């Protein structure tokens, strides 16, 4: 069946993928949209963009109904559905078989017998799998240590596999970083591993990429865990041991091609890493967090270094989607060296406007037990201690490059007034700072934390500055040079010299460097401030847009700080609204099962 | 023999072809040109550049004389003659030879002993190679296909072959799409079929490259035709599916080299496909056109897609010079993803200024027996039906695009206004045509072929225009983006969004989708159109330059319109000139044996 | 051993070298420079720099105790010397040691086993490997042809060949162009030599890169002559015909992992080439040049054409540090190739404020004995009659270049004021030359060596020049073209057309064209120049700053011209200061032993 047209069912960094690699094989793309995403980047990759409503993906990216009018409407021959969304509905894949679509996927009947774990299960013990499990009375087994494997099969009924990744490092069952191939696993034990499984692949004839999920115990003992009728996320660490594109693949045998490559001319070159970025907080228990992207830098990317990214700078975050913000993957010729390579990248990475799990990735990818592969899916909750770390004051030397940086900036704002004018060469329009017959010094105030560091510059007549903190004086030259959109500042402190990339936003110095990111905070005059600012918050403001599950005040009642006021469900997560003070509650805004918008207030109290 | 100056005894994308080779062994480049090619690229190109006279190729590249006292000039120690021009002249190799230049390419025996029929027959089935044919009483036993073998011979003898390549879709026997291999031809019917022409390369010791070209029937028989002894036109398609460089090989072989691979090492990858952009108009017949390049964007370049290009935006097509105007050539792993890759490609492809058969190509490649591989050399006689097809009406979008379009280029030249004034930022230098309590709404007309569309436009306050055409409503909003020279249109008409290439030329209005191209004409106000423009044409003008070789109108003669009054033959191509009115004679400005400019008055008619 | 953080106790290309590597494996790099050298390459080039003091290398480069200091202060685990100055101190290795830091070189013993002849010749005599020498009464059996092996070991021990060197090509035992493979070294006999050194380097388990340096004879005997005991500065040769990096490797094998590929794994492919650019006159006995790189244009970088360059344009070669500009490499599919290859290369090098052996390269390169590879350690000596060679006389159209380059500039110099004029457009903003019924004819006079040069150029109304020199006319017609920074001229002469890089730099033309380089003076108006500029020069300036090691004149001495005043001794090379008047000597500013910077009075003459 000749694909000439690709309708790609879903959104983000998972459709700029497969338009990737469509577009490169010559097929036409189709994307879809929600009034949230009309301006993605999937939209702007796309040949061809359709509305398909609101921003709640149950209106949007989960109508079928919809999807399959695009598709009649664009003259798309198959759909490709990516990760998530329709790419597991068994309901969706067979309506594609009836309107005479393409579904690029496994069949129906696959993705039905997949999706319960007790038919699974069963399928997999009859196909030589091993089937064990503990379950409810529940102690499982072998509760640590998670292998997969990537299987391939085709409507043929020809069954390959792409040896197996580590996907141990999990936070609340959420894969965090991924490897391949899994350490310490032999190419006998990893062949046999995907042979059994292969076996199973072969006795449903499943047809495009399946995964089979394994539980292994610390003597390399696999059990069948499941197995993801789907493209697996981490996906992308398999195609960089293999040199093989997943999606080339699964759109080719989609069309009725067989598969490209035999079993013996698979090889396995090299180790590789994948670290997926969360618009979360680590220091507050990972709560996912919702935001602007103020600042998106990357770190170049070469063969080994791929950034799966479906935003770009100035993008919003969005609350009815997912959180991640991008994947990041290195291929090395040694494990060890791929680990080295991916916390240099992670270091380049920028992310100002959220929190994200960068620093904490970072943490992890330093554990000495994770360095010696020593992974296990408790990993995360019995290292908890030491990959979740407080600030430490910052040195001097930082103190100096921010207060330089400020100059450098004020010099660069000097410069851009002086272009206007009609008297350029003006020698008031340097920043010397001279002075006749003495020398210009000038009193800095700087806040590293919660402690005001006062800064002694002096301007130098050779240019340089020579600037005093405390006891200590400090010889401090350098200039400010832009490398594409990045401004990066070139410093040298007592004849140290250093390069780091500086952003001044608001009120704070963001100095990022391959040592580590320092964040200084310029203080701020009372008198710009707004004096006398609205007192009287009326309660904590919803977390997120939620259903409210209780209210636990009346009209009139007497509170004290710390008493439940209401409780608030959003996307799942229980939050329970607090009394910010001991005030009276003078009225309540919202009743039980009305939904409350974020930051809206709750709870009126009387005036004191 | 050390070849450290090449000299290139030819012009256009053979010459930049050649120099490339050149260039990347670090082989020193001699150009040659007419007159009329002083500001070609092969010019602008080579290390040094040499003129042999005028405009005419027979005066300037033709001219043996010429050519061997640059190469001495230029201390050239070899002459590249590529294709056509003395590429194929004996008396030109053998005046090489005398001179001691290395002419690249075959001996002067071999260019003979294959420039007549029935020499070159007489050796071939001598040498094994079928001798069958139709000749005069003339009635081919299989006048369709063509298929023909690149073959490489050297100076020591050894002979290879490189596959075969099927050159069956000719129009008048000249060449339009090339490809290889052949389809539907087995690798060992190949394999014999190259032995068979390699025997006979051995028996008259070809050197350097050449082509046997077969006639093959329905049941795969094949008989041998001619031997072209020079590079053919169409050895890229060849070039793609090796990976050789054969300019590389000639310029070797003519150093006295031995071939550098053996046929053992040679292996076969893939499929290509390519096809000759020509200045022609295939709705008149494929009539030869010359004029300005006025716009020529390309494809973008990959290592699949190679653009043979011999011109530039700007460059004025000859009538003395060939018409071609471009190669494309395309590899890949299928010949259908190929065929696929072509098509998108050709798209891509924009030329203004003079009729092209691009879309004649692009008919040709999408038509049911060409994918199905069904070629012979009737293909177009046979299905010329189909391959050519009128003009259909534009769909309502496509106005609406071409409206915002039109409102966005003013919008950008109110922008160029506003850039030199004093008032950058006054709020009249929008372009939001806003009204007081009321909204602007804009009466537009377009013609669409010999249709006036009216459409009223409305300006919206959030910067969207509503547009209404007959009974239908649309919501338009887009914006004007630059990648690389061209201007790109983003719009999205009632929620479907789509990019385009957006040329506004004269009064037409041109918008390239991947979808196909429109153009629409925006009228043209009376008074601007010069009011009584002068009448009384003074009979057909000469179609080119050619010689007039009838006269049928004496100094006084009363003739009735389509009555003939001239036949003039222009580079072997006869036009009749038919009377325009039934107008009495005046006088005649030209008479037999005269050569006549092109556009220039043939007959003056008396006023009446 | 973990080396995530490498120390470059070394600077200049070398430095840029390692660190190259060191990033493209993730290892973060650091500088070390002296006072001088603050603002190299090198010092932009890593992470972090440190300054360890003044100019001179016995102060800075060379202390073992400041190296140390900076390592432990930028926590690097591992020290790279690269090539001179510390690498192969066996005190510093041994300081490496103690001090817990990984020297990236050799183990110590190995460094002073083979750092005494002596005792290297017996350890190699014991190993197999031929001991044969001529030693004082000191004579030797013929000129030897210079043949090294590059030999890799491991700490484990296992040892490795790379095939061979030719450095024949030497001027005072100074390597000038080296070659790998050596040429009529047949694979076989290599293989023989190899195995042999082999042994050797197994017999000391010497770790890290080591060549043996060998003696080979006109029958292909060899002896071995020495091994030094570090990486080789024509190491990238080997590089190009094996395809490795043996940068990468030092790490690596520092690191302690086993080494990368078997024999049997190592191929060889082609042919390769190294030229070094020095700062030296030629013309005047190699001497070597201190100054400013005021130009530095480079042929643009392909993977055959490596320029390893540790300088930039305005870079100021220093008197303290050696004078090498850069090294160029070559790798072509044969060796007569890569010859053309790199003499076309040298042409696109240019470089203005100082002289250099390029030309000198050239000359050697085009050498036919250096063409056939009859090569010897007496090559230099031999040939040195056409090796080096006089300035001749300019063509005519060369002159007629430099005219047009020289109107071309007055033109953009006219361009440029418009640029900044209320009136843009005025017709005397244009460069016409334009006169009322008469032709302006410009009378221009241009210096070629020692000759003065009548031009009379003719302002012609279609923008050409009409120039005549002497009784020859020439019709001239170009253009200024830019690619990247270098200004280009485009010209036809007489119908001739060519291309060349055009720089006016004070009174000269610098005119670089494939064919080769032409300057051409620009008379200086006598008023321009300084009328009664000063006379009595004081003696002959010091050639450059070193010691006085001998005084010939007394305060009160009659001199003669040619008297020898003074000896001086700078970088180990004897200047003798002779009288440059008859004059009698008034006093002397210096006494012996005293330290005389460059261009000082040395002597004061009585005035006459
Ligand atoms: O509803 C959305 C998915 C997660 C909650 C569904 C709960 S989990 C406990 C119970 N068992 C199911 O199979 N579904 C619900
Ligand atoms: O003259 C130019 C080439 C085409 C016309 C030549 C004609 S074709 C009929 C006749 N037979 C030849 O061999 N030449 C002429
Ligand atoms: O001093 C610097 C190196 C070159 C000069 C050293 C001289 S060469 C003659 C004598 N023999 C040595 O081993 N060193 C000195």
């Amino acid at each position: 069946r000749n694909i000439t047209k690709v309708l790609i069912a879903n959104r983000g960094e998972i459709a700029c993928r497969v338009m990737r690699t469509a577009k490169k094989l010559g097929v036409q793309t189709v994307a879809v949209y929600s009034e949230a995403d009309r301006n993605s980047m999937h939209v702007d990759m796309a040949d061809e963009a359709y509305s398909i409503g609101p921003a709640p993906s149950q209106q949007s990216y989960l109508s079928m109904e919809k999807i399959i009018q695009v598709a009649k409407t664009s003259a798309a021959q198959a759909i490709h559905p990516g990760c998530g969304f329709l790419s597991e509905n068994m309901e969706f894949a067979e309506l594609c078989k009836q309107e005479g679509i393409i579904f690029i996927g496994p069949p129906p009947s696959a993705i039905r017998d997949m999706g319960i774990k007790s038919t699974s299960k069963s399928i997999m013990a009859a196909a030589g799998v091993p089937v064990v499990e503990g379950y409810h009375i529940e102690k499982f087994v072998d509760t640590p240590r998670h292998v997969e494997v990537q299987v391939f099969g085709d409507h043929h009924g020809n069954a390959v596999y792409l040896f197996e990744r580590d996907c141990s490092v999990q936070r609340r069952h959420q894969k965090i970083i991924e490897e391949a191939p899994a350490p310490g696993i032999k190419s006998e034990v990893r062949k046999k591993l995907g042979e059994a499984a292969v076996r199973a692949a072969k006795a449903v004839n499943y047809v495009g990429a399946g995964t089979v999920e394994f539980i292994m115990d610390s003597k390399h003992n696999f059990c069948f865990m499941e197995m993801n009728t789907r493209l697996q996320v981490e996906h992308p660490v398999t195609e960089m041991i293999t040199g093989t594109d997943l999606v080339e693949w699964q759109l080719r045998i989609a069309a009725g091609e067989k598969i490209p490559l035999s079993q013996e001319e698979i090889t396995l070159q090299g180790h590789a890493f994948e670290a997926r970025i969360y618009a979360e907080d680590p220091s507050n228990n990972f709560m996912p967090v919702a935001g602007p992207l103020v600042h998106l830098s990357t770190p170049r990317a070469d063969p080994s270094t791929r950034i799966e990214t479906g935003v770009r700078q100035g993008d919003e975050v969005s609350v009815h989607y997912d959180p991640m913000i991008a994947k990041l993957v290195v291929w090395a010729a040694d494990r060890q060296a791929a680990l080295t390579k991916l916390r240099y990248s992670l270091r380049q990475y920028n992310i100002v406007g959220l929190h994200t799990n960068i620093d904490f990735l970072l943490n992890l990818s330093g554990h000495p037990e994770f360095e010696a592969g020593n992974v296990h899916t408790d990993f995360i909750p019995q290292h908890h201690k030491q990959l979740l770390l407080s600030r430490k004051a910052a040195a001097k030397e930082s103190l100096c490059q921010a207060a330089l940086g400020l100059i450098l900036k004020e010099k660069a704002m000097t410069d851009t007034f002086t272009l206007q004018a009609h008297d350029q060469f003006s020698p008031f329009s340097s920043s010397s700072g001279r002075r006749l017959n003495i020398s210009y010094t000038r009193n800095m105030t700087l806040k590293d934390g919660k402690n005001n560091v006062a800064i002694a510059v002096t301007y130098n007549h050779d240019g340089s500055y020579s600037m005093q903190i405390e006891d200590k004086t400090f010889q401090v030259l350098g200039n400010l040079y832009s490398e594409g959109d990045c401004t990066y500042l070139k410093c040298s402190v007592n004849g140290v010299a250093s390069k780091a990339k500086l952003i001044i936003l608001e009120n704070t110095i963001y100095l990022f460097s391959k040592e580590g990111s320092i964040e200084i905070d310029i203080p701020v005059p009372k008198y710009l401030s707004s004096v006398s600012s609205q007192e009287t918050q009326g309660g904590p403001l919803a977390p997120m847009t939620g259903t409210i599950e209780k209210v636990f005040v009346k009209a009139g009642d007497k509170v004290k700080a710390g008493d439940s006021l209401m409780v608030m469900i959003a996307m799942k997560m229980e939050h329970t609204i607090k009394s910010p003070k001991d005030g009276t509650v003078k009225k309540v805004f919202y009743r039980e099962g009305a939904q409350a918008n974020r930051h809206t207030p709750l709870v009126e109290f009387e005036e004191e």
